[PDB]
């Protein structure tokens, strides 16, 4: 199956989902310059106190912790989104080295890492049935960059030493995703889609400008998970990202001056 190898990655991924090559694919380079500050966007609104994560698991190309989203807890809304978007999971992407890791891209640049915090419409009932509809997802994007460490992530960071091989899980309760926001909410905002197979085009991106820092001993115990299941050759989870694609007829909105 898919991966991000030569042999299964993103230029292999079209043949098995033909929208890779569709209208509205993510990620995208963000060129500030041509980016336009869209006065009609309302203040975005992050409620995260009320959030419940309960797992993290290894899934083969990434690590998701998932949340517990059976009522209006972790709430996304306002900004380019019209009702409530309600966080399912997060996850990250990197690189094998502090230069590359970021699926989206600011002026060309390329951060070290990039968070998605990923939520559903809530009028579509679920998310198998949101991801069925042209809004249906909003994903918070943030970057990161090497510097002083996120003491937020540090329990992320413990943990992935018991999820080191694909299909592992283990308990991950009360983590609160507040300590994984920069300090400003300022916004890029842009119609796409998942960035993994199946690639569907039913999100509503809001890429934060500030990035977090991290240490570069957080990220380095990223890049010790594996790809693979336990007992197999140890691929290293290194670049599980997919570069930028065509942006087509699409705009990209700011949030601020
Ligand atoms: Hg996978
Ligand atoms: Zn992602």
């Amino acid at each position: 199956h898919w991966g991000y190898g030569k042999h299964n990655g993103p230029e292999h991924w079209h043949k098995d989902f033909p929208i890779a090559k569709g209208e509205r694919q993510s990620p995208v380079d963000i060129d500030t310059h041509t980016a336009k500050y869209d006065p009609s966007l309302k203040p975005l609104s992050v409620s995260y106190d009320q959030a419940t994560s309960l797992r993290i698991l290894n899934n083969g190309h990434a690590f998701n912790v998932e949340f517990d989203d059976s009522q209006d807890k972790a709430v996304l809304k306002g900004g380019p989104l019209d009702g409530t978007y309600r966080l399912i999971q997060f996850h990250f992407h990197w690189g094998s080295l502090d230069g590359q890791g970021s699926e989206h891209t600011v002026d060309k640049k390329k951060y070290a890492a990039e968070l998605h915090l990923v939520h559903w419409n809530t009028k579509y009932g679920d998310f198998g049935k949101a991801v069925q509809q042209p809004d249906g997802l909003a994903v918070l994007g943030i970057f990161l960059k090497v510097g002083s460490a996120k003491p937020g992530l540090q329990k992320v960071v413990d943990v992935l030493d018991s999820i080191k091989t694909k299909g592992k899980s283990a308990d991950f309760t009360n983590f609160d995703p507040r300590g994984l926001l920069p300090e400003s909410l300022d916004y890029w905002t842009y119609p796409g889609s998942l960035t993994t197979p199946p690639l569907l085009e039913c999100v509503t991106w809001i890429v934060l400008k500030e990035p977090i820092s991290v240490s570069s001993e957080q990220v380095l115990k990223f890049r010790k998970l594996n790809f693979n299941g336990e007992g197999e050759p140890e691929e290293l989870m290194v670049d599980n990202w997919r570069p930028a694609q065509p942006l087509k007829n699409r705009q990209i909105k700011a949030s601020f001056k």
